[PDB]
């Protein structure tokens, strides 16, 4: 019998470039079976009918149905990659960040700013022309506000008087760019937000990947916040720069992994004042464009489903 790998995400995950690359190496190991869930299987049957797998690879973008996901693995107990359950928390900033903090992982100074749907200006935040007052909390400009949905990219950056004041507003991208200048220097005044302090890096953020505990692919890309501008190469795909991690941004990639249970796991490092902080923590995220990086992942993938079932399937495994 073979081991089945089953994948369960929406289509434009489970027939991404990057995907159908490493599920075609997986495919080479000799044991495995890999199966896709079709994506109208995923949204309109229920799990009854979902397909068997021993070793399930899932996880929740736009649209998808994490609820039927678990449900799913609590009817057929699969050997799970990346844990379902924390899937929900990797939804919201304020709980990506209260493990950050559990672990020992540095991470900007942060205040979260709820607001009670029913209640509009019932809340704690004090505003003055150079900083903000959360719960009590100073935050000098520049300062950083994320909507708590981990969902919602307009995270907006507040200019002190001294640099000309107004504001960065980040989006998803849309074209040539990544954000833009407002001359609005007042804070949002409806939803909830999480502001922090705002960390000087070179001008570029370090992404991280994951592919269980003992290995993070890193790259920097040009910092969204600094003026919006994507860079593209002759082929058109933005310019990301070279990374290695040091030690202790190894030990970083280590617990995120771990601490969230995502075997492959995406998060942004800062590195601003001689240390690195994270700053978001995304959970299934492959590295797209590495040749090296696919033969890596489904090397590690493929040893990991070994290691864990090879056993009860009686395969010689060492
Ligand atoms: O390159 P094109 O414009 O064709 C697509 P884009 O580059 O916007 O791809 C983003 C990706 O952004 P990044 O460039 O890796 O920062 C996201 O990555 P971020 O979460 O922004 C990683 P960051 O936080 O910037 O480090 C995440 O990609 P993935 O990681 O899920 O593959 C998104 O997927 P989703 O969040 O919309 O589901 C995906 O958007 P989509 O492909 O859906 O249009
Ligand atoms: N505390 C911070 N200090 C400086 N820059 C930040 C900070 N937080 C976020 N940024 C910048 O804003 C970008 C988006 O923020 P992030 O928390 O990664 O949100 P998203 O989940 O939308 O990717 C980051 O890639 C980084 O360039
Ligand atoms: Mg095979
Ligand atoms: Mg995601
Ligand atoms: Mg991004
Ligand atoms: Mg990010
Ligand atoms: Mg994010």
């Amino acid at each position: 019998r073979q081991i089945v790998v089953g994948i369960c995400s929406m289509a434009k995950k489970s027939k991404s470039k990057p995907m159908k690359e490493i599920l075609e190496r997986i495919s080479l190991f000799k044991y495995i079976t890999v199966v896709v869930f079709e994506e109208e299987v995923i949204l309109n049957e229920p799990v009854e009918n979902w397909p068997l797998c021993d070793c399930l690879i899932s996880f929740h973008s736009k649209g998808f149905p994490l609820d039927k996901a678990v449900a799913y693995a609590k009817l057929r107990n699969p050997f799970v990659i990346n844990d379902l359950n924390m899937q929900y928390l990797i939804q919201d900033r304020r709980e990506v960040y209260s493990i950050l903090q559990a672990e020992g992982i540095l991470l900007p100074r942060y205040a979260i700013l709820n607001r009670d749907p029913n209640n509009p200006k019932e809340c704690n935040l004090i505003e003055g022309e150079d900083h903000v007052e959360v719960n009590g909390e100073v935050f000098q400009k520049p300062f950083v506000e994320k909507p708590v949905s981990a969902e919602d990219h307009n995270v907006y950056i507040y200019y002190p008087t001294s640099a000309g004041g107004g504001s960065q507003r980040l989006f998803r991208k849309i074209g040539s760019r990544s954000s833009v200048y407002s001359p609005e220097s007042n804070v949002r005044k409806t939803g909830s937000y999480i502001y922090e302090e705002f960390m000087p890096t070179d001008g570029t953020d370090v992404k991280v990947y994951t592919v269980g505990p003992d290995y993070a692919h890193a790259e920097a890309r040009k910092s969204p916040a600094l003026d919006g501008k994507v860079e593209r190469d002759s082929e058109g795909k933005e310019v990301r720069y070279p990374v290695i991690l040091n030690a202790r941004e190894k030990l970083i990639a280590w617990k995120v992994c771990l601490a969230f249970k995502q075997t492959v796991c995406g998060f942004d490092l800062l590195r601003a004042n001689g240390q690195s902080y994270v700053c978001d923590v995304n959970g299934f995220s492959f590295v797209k464009n590495s040749m090296k990086y696919y033969d890596d992942c489904a090397k590690i993938l493929g040893n990991i489903v070994m290691r864990e079932l090879a056993p009860q399937f009686h395969i010689p495994w060492s």
